[PDB]
């Protein structure tokens, strides 16, 4: 009496993320004026959660309902490869588009000529190679296997395929993946904050006759609800044996695959988009 309710949630996630992501991507390909030098950042996070929506989640969601990987043993290699392509590539997309605003608000003269058209295809393959190296290269040709006895029988049985990983591979995951970037924003950010605030405190001097804040406390809260605690079980189930079970490991992970269909609300809300939006539908 609960198969049936879950799977109607889990479809209208698929549904809304890739109608999001699809409809984000159409806009700037159809309009000439929301094309961006910036707004190439945007598209890579919308093909990166694109991709996501249409592989990892529907078929992680089969795992979950029937309680059986009926597909094949060599599929979900590929499956956890793509997974952790399509995390870290969305993390590192998200941190470049925080150092772009960073260089656009420090430095307004220079910033042309730091950033221009063709700097930014570079910028966008060296996110996506680095992504590549940490996901694809250590998963299939097996580093990461683990060593003891428990869930060597579920490599070696073809029904079973959980995530299992030595001591070296979380780590190095986990800080290529989320603590750098996560250090970058918020330095970045409290820069901006500064900024704003010593602009707001300035034209009163001048003129003698809060949504910085809103802003910035809702892009640190979403990403921050979204992916801190993962990372951090992420971390203490392999430091020491026992201390997390698999539900709530299961449940975090699940959790922060939200966040990429959350993306296209935050960070497409500009009158341009809104009128692109009108025009298509
Ligand atoms: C199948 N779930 C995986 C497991 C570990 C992991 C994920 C995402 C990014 C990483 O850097 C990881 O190490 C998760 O999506």
């Amino acid at each position: 009496v609960w198969v049936v309710g879950m799977g109607i949630v889990m479809s209208l996630i698929v549904l809304a993320i890739v109608f999001g992501n699809v409809l984000v991507i159409t806009a700037i390909a159809k309009f000439e004026r929301l094309q961006t030098v910036t707004n190439y950042f945007i598209t890579s996070l919308a093909c990166a959660d694109l991709v996501m929506g249409l592989a990892v989640v529907p078929f992680g969601a089969a795992h979950i309902l029937t309680k059986t990987w009926t597909f094949g043993n060599f599929w979900c290699e590929f499956w956890t490869s793509i997974d952790v392509l399509c995390v870290t590539a969305s993390i590192e997309t998200l941190c470049v588009i925080a150092v772009d605003r960073y260089f656009a608000i420090t430095s307004p003269f220079k910033y042309q000529s730091l950033l221009t058209k063709n700097k930014a295809r570079v910028i966008i393959l060296m996110v996506w190679i680095v992504s590549g190296l940490t996901s694809f290269l250590p998963i299939q040709m097996h580093w990461y296997r683990a060593t003891h006895q428990e869930a060597i029988n579920c490599y070696a049985e073809e029904t079973c395929c959980d995530f299992f990983t030595n001591q070296a591979y979380a780590i190095a995951s986990s800080i290529v993946s989320f603590y750098v970037p996560l250090v970058i924003m918020v330095f970045v950010y409290s820069r901006v904050f500064q900024e704003a605030k010593r602009q707001l405190q300035k034209i009163d001097k001048s003129e003698g006759r809060h949504k910085a804040l809103k802003t910035l406390g809702i892009i640190m809260g979403t990403f921050t609800l979204c992916w801190l605690p993962f990372f951090i079980v992420n971390i203490v189930h392999v430091i020491q044996d026992n201390l997390i079970r698999k539900e709530v490991y299961i449940l975090l992970n699940w959790i922060g695959y939200v966040n990429s269909g959350f993306n296209p609300l935050i960070y497409c809300r500009s009158p341009d988009f809104r009128i692109a939006f009108q025009e298509l539908l």
